[PDB]
């Protein structure tokens, strides 16, 4: 496993923390977002990130936040504004990126 994977296995581990309900713990289903698939043409999750970082596809710090930070947009996009789902994107995007300086 290399420095790389090492942090950012760290820096996921953090990140997923924020989520604890694990709404961002999986690709989003059609079944619970209606026409997501539709609608969002790049999905992203926690899931598929971890799943990256283990096939050693990340080769830098900002591809990975690249990801995250399309994670988070797609949930600003998809969801309205007064939603948990907009609000926690939104949260976790800021204090992620600031965590992850
Ligand atoms: C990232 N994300 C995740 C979910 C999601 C995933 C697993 C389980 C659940 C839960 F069990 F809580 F239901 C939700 C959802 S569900 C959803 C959905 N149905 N959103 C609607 C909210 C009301 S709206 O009028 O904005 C239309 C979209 C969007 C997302 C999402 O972005």
């Amino acid at each position: 496993s290399t420095p790389i994977q090492q942090l950012l296995e760290h820096f996921l581990r953090q990140l997923q923390r924020k989520d604890p309900h694990g709404f961002f713990a999986f690709p989003v289903t059609d079944a619970i977002a209606p026409g997501y698939s539709m609608i969002i043409k790049h999905p992203m999750d926690f899931g598929t990130m971890k799943d990256k970082i283990v096939a050693n596809e990340y080769k830098s710090v900002t591809e990975f936040k690249a990801d995250f930070k399309l994670m988070c947009d797609n949930a600003m996009t998809y969801n309205r504004p007064d939603t948990v789902y907009y609000k926690l994107a939104k949260k976790i995007l800021h204090a992620g990126f600031k965590m992850m300086s």
